[PDB]
């Protein structure tokens, strides 16, 4: 269907690829253009949402996935759903939340990971997947105020009938920001689902973070920074991120604010609750959605 793609708009290029706003059928689609050095993502990506049951209120919906030829080479495409308001990572630098709105944004997230995390037997069945991209980058805000998760280029999956682990052959790692610890001491064990699951849940923790600060409580708020924004640079290294993380043991500050609003108080401990350095003991999607219903 790329044939019949007009790329309209050009909203990022990076070392990944671009991401054009396109129409087909005189509808507005996203258009991601992988770059050359990161066809196994566009593989895995095509991969996840051609033969699972994805859809789901608060997870990118895919369109089709492509081969074409630009400037006598090929170029991988995958088109998905428009969503106009863009990124969260983008959003929150541009506004403000209430109570309402922060919320309705952290358990969209919360319901989209939570699903995916699960496996559902059935006709509405689906293996258990592991995201291990998690970020305010690869989310996005739709119109209504919720957002989806997007990105499932390095998903990992795993279902019970078989107890079948399907990891990638993705050389592509994480954002080395949201790196739980377990990955950057490289003791993370990989053939167990649940290891892939817990680290979703440290960067969620992180996510949750980012959202809170822009939420108004006593009319004040925090500007937008990224996880760790004070001890590491732009761009951060292996080295640094694990200095950080594994030896110093650091984690976000929670500001002092936040304890004279009842949600915000609420939210600080929720995102404490994913970070423990032991894996174990951070909570699941599941148990972070149910909390978020009950906050308010
Ligand atoms: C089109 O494919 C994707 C598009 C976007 C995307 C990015 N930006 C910046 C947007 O504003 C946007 C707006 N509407 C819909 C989608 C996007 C995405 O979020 C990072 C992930 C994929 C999936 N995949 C290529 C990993």
């Amino acid at each position: 269907v790329a044939r019949d793609i007009t790329l309209l708009e050009c909203v990022g290029k990076g070392r990944y690829g671009e991401v054009w706003r396109g129409s087909w059928q005189g509808e507005n689609v996203a258009v991601k253009i992988f770059s050359s050095r990161d066809e196994k993502s566009w593989f895995r990506e095509t991969e996840l949402y051609n033969t699972v049951m994805l859809r789901h209120e608060n997870i990118l919906g895919f369109i089709a996935s492509d081969m074409t030829s630009r400037h006598s080479s090929t170029q991988l495409w995958l088109i998905t759903h428009y969503h106009e308001m863009g990124s969260l990572y983008d959003y929150l630098q541009l506004t403000t939340l209430d109570t309402v709105s922060c919320l309705r944004i952290v358990l969209s997230i919360a319901s989209g990971l939570a699903h995916l995390h699960i496996e559902i037997f059935g006709t509405q069945g689906k293996p258990a997947i592991a995201h291990r991209d998690l970020k305010s980058k690869n989310i996005l805000v739709k119109k209504n105020g919720q957002c989806c998760i997007a990105d499932l280029g390095l998903a990992v999956m795993h279902s019970q009938s078989t107890n079948q682990l399907d990891v990638g052959n993705n050389p592509r790692v994480g954002t080395k920001r949201y790196m739980a610890p377990e990955v950057l001491d490289e003791t993370i064990q990989v053939d167990c689902f649940d290891s892939y699951k817990r680290v979703d849940i440290w960067a969620f923790g992180l996510v949750l973070w980012e959202v809170a600060r822009r939420m108004v409580s006593n009319g004040i708020v925090e500007d937008y920074k990224p996880p760790f924004y004070d001890v590491v640079p732009n761009d951060p290294s292996f080295e640094d991120m694990r200095k950080v993380v594994c030896v110093d043991q650091q984690r976000p500050n929670i500001p002092n604010r936040w304890f004279s609003d009842p949600t915000l108080t609420s939210l600080a401990k929720l995102m404490k609750e994913c970070w423990y350095q032991n894996p174990s003991a951070r909570l699941t999607a599941l148990r972070i959605k149910k909390t978020l219903t009950k906050i308010d």
